[PDB]
């Protein structure tokens, strides 16, 4: 019996899990991933090729469809990141924080791609360009707190296969678009990433920037088990693709600080956060080295933080070395 | 609608091909049947989790039954046999013309791993025009033998492609005379030629290995990767993405430069990618984008298949690069 | 609100507490099994030699069981002569009855360019299935079933799925007329107009004029005055698909009128009074129309026997009403 | 699928049945008609700033310029009235002037549950071409060059109705090819389709009636009558020139839309409506009059000239001819 999501939120909304409101919210979220999906497999045709054009539009149809829900504002990226769209509900009781495709990066959107979104439950309104100025940035990152009013957190990832990942925080379940019917279909229930995995996902070619303690890490990860088989090396430079391998098959995928990016590339609200919710959802872990990334409260606009992910037992030894 | 444009399908592409006196109609009818059995293989990679479902390494089966797709789409052409995977290798399907005059190789899927198809895969075809007849469905060891002879990338080798599985799917052709690009519009059921006369960089600070066996590699190939590393006066060092499906390895190579290496190593002592069935179509489709593919020493289209399954390292990519490569393995 | 979904309309409506939250899944299930009857309707031609409407009604009805299986048990009653087999719901609570027309007829050449699904949900007083062809529904099962679904007064939901050029989802939970729209690109309803209103006059009449000389005397004037070009010197436009779903839901939009009177033959009229008539009426009356049986409110008609047919006048109101003169 | 459009089009061509310039052209059309098919599903959509059967007809002709460019120059033959602005594709070749009829009407009232593009492939004796109105001379080239009679080689149509139904001749007869939604590709569904020789079915816009001449009216009156049989003919009559020729088609009966008081001359267009399907009736097996003479005997002399047209089973379209003589 293959049930849908649409059906399984329905249920979900029927036992009172969640309520009508956010179930509008997911469904909508689930609507515009759709759309955003045909964009990104389209885009050669459309084109007749930036990924930074792309991330705008996938920002409008989000708009859109989740227009019904609240008004959506954009927090524009000055620097190389994916401009992030905000939607807060008329009623005030959720805010979705959508980044519409993990990068800006032509390279690194090659084969795989992906959306990423987490709800929170606000106390207090911050949406009056679509784009946000520093005072509404402000607002979103005081009331946006991951380690106490995320609700539920998702990514789509767009890739051979279009693939929609939920957590309301009761386990994770797997939903896969069929393209013969145009619905996502529940294929995962309560899906566990491994505690171990001998796979690893990190930008090698940066090792010359990491400490002293991450270089050894690594170069012991390359030594044969007594078996005489040495970790796999993966880097698709997707970061939901990734992320997405990881959280299937184990590992631990890592964004590093290095000596340009001092304090790493993600930003701690919009990329770590719902990821790192997901991650424990599965029964894995989500830290910046040597803490837990939920338990930091974000408090700056443009914060960003190292990130070690995957399964619990490989992102504990990491931090054994970092220690 | 706005103001105008033109979107040529595979189709009429092939016919305009025809029209030039390029290749046959008999040819034509061979690519088009190869991309109907890519954009129904495409289908089965897309829907994989709801078809485990029910049935109507899961990589492995879809390998198999990718072949089947692959013999029914092109039995107006000719019959097809399967040469049987050897360890975890991809079993390979063999069609030859009712005429003769052609046979197609073609690697179902790039992998029988679910690890390396997470998110993209890619059929892998050769087209040649054979001297002799290995049919004229398990081919067994005589006509294994006869595929071999018979198909020389070094000089019968007419056309060669991919179709790669991902994000979107694209279909990555050369007939002889340049490299061109189609993608498969989800919404119409066609391909679209959205990329003509390809080229590749001919430099580009990308590398792509599997560096977990960075400690089962030769030392002369230790130095090279140790290099890639250090950050020029810029201060940039080369980036790294490994993908782990060749398809989409290549893919990005071959769109943004760089090099794709999987070398021979302690465990693997010829290397891991077998010369016929992928690195020659694969090299065929990089020199046609004015790019190198070589074995680390050779140029992989003039080392003559003499065995089946014979492996081969391979460096593939940027004309640089994987001259770089080579100064250093000398 | 731009882009609104049929299940986010649904929801909303439940948020309102015009409907409850069983409904809301019911509703979003009926929706699912038309998404997948179009697609059969779509392909049908195919899934033969890559054809019979009398099949495709079949496996509809099993399509439209499995949707349903979470809410409820259905039953099939079986069709006495070329009407269409109706899949009946029943929910597990008991509160509330589905009766589906999977098809709207059973003929090749009416469904030539188009078809539809017709349903009508009822808040019943008793329980009729029970437990599980199976599907056919036994003699007594079908009496309890017409004695429980009231048109006149416990019929809460109708609705009709069109399989067309586009393929049109149209509902009235008893507050006006909703049309939603099937987006092939994304498998999803889409709100496309609220609060559908027939006009109240059309100069399009919907009959099969084939049948003129079987038709009694009072309809025959009609019909030939229909004819008369006025002081305008425009005569009313002739259009019949003999599609029920595609004549009605023409007729909807535009105005006019659509006609299945009684003739020599069939002397109450072809159209089922539970099944086809009472749900399009309820609708009609929705968007402010009329459906009439010729001389009375095809809603105040109570149904009273299994296959009970009428005869029906349906569409703008001041159009019912000048029929409804000339066979006073 | 089984036997798809472009295998079976790619085999013609291969047979030599066809050349590989016209295969280009084949396959362009059924294209432009998959997304023309996709506009119309989705027009209600559309239309909510993200209706009218005029507009849509316009972006239909651009699809099909952009489907068509690669083959040749599209122009446009506009009527200010009430007819479907006519996109007419001219190779750069000049082998082949393709005229194409977007959907089947300007009416929304008719397209409300189908509609269709119609289109014939000529073999010009001549060059006509040069915001792609065509001005009067290239009107009147396009109809001296475009010959029913003799030069017109393929026809076919598109139907968008609860299926889509690519209908294509090619001068041996009429193959069906189903649009299957899960794939996106026209699969073979009908080789050599054959018109039944009667049927009992007339499809008019009867409301008519007290418009048309004395000897049509018995017609109609004589159709109502029940034979010995007690069954009368039915009456169908969608309004979509595309779908109800094509039930016609496969289900046998006549088609009519006859001269009357207020269209002296009929309302369809000789060139671009009746003309293509007077040619697939045929290799159908059926016929196509303007109720005295055979459609393709015709020969254009005006822009948007109008004929009556009676067509369908031969066995009724020859008994209303009887009624007209």
């Amino acid at each position: 019996e293959i049930i849908t999501l649409t059906s399984w939120l329905l249920q979900q909304e029927q036992k009172g899990i969640i309520d009508a409101e956010l179930t509008i919210v997911l469904s909508s979220i689930s609507m515009a991933c759709k759309q955003i999906a045909s964009l990104v497999q389209r885009a050669n045709i459309s084109n007749l090729e930036d990924q930074k054009k792309l991330d705008v539009i996938s920002n409008e149809v989000f708009s859109n469809c989740l227009r019904s829900s609240g008004r959506t504002g954009i927090i524009a990226s000055e620097e190389e990141d994916v401009p992030v769209a905000v939607e807060e509900s008329y009623s005030g009781n959720y805010i979705v924080v959508f980044d519409p495709l993990d990068g800006s990066s032509n390279l690194d959107a090659a084969v795989s791609t992906g959306s990423i979104f987490g709800i929170y439950s606000p106390n207090d309104e911050c949406l009056p360009d679509n784009t946000l100025g520093t005072e509404e940035q402000r607002c979103i990152v005081n009331v946006c707190q991951p380690g106490s009013n995320l609700l539920a957190a998702g990514y789509c990832m767009y890739s051979s296969s279009v693939i929609f990942v939920l957590t309301i925080g009761k386990g994770v379940f797997v939903f896969t678009l069929d393209p013969l019917y145009g619905e996502f279909v529940l294929t995962q229930e309560n899906l566990q990433i491994p505690k171990s995995g001998k796979i690893y996902s990190f930008n090698e070619g940066n090792y010359k920037l990491w400490d002293e303690n991450l270089k050894k890490y690594i170069d012991d990860l390359k030594e044969p088990g007594p078996s005489g088989k040495p970790y796999s090396a993966r880097y698709i430079g997707s970061l939901v693709g990734d992320f997405h391998r990881t959280l299937l098959y184990g590992g631990i995928y890592g964004y590093p600080r290095d000596k340009k990016s001092k304090n790493g590339k993600l930003r701690l609200l919009y990329e770590c956060a719902p990821m790192s919710f997901i991650v424990e959802q599965a029964g894995g872990k989500g830290s910046d080295g040597h803490q837990r990334v939920l338990d930091i409260q974000p408090t700056e606009i443009h914060q960003r933080v190292p990130l070690y992910i995957g399964s619990t037992e490989e992102v504990e030894k990491v931090e054994k070395y970092l220690a």
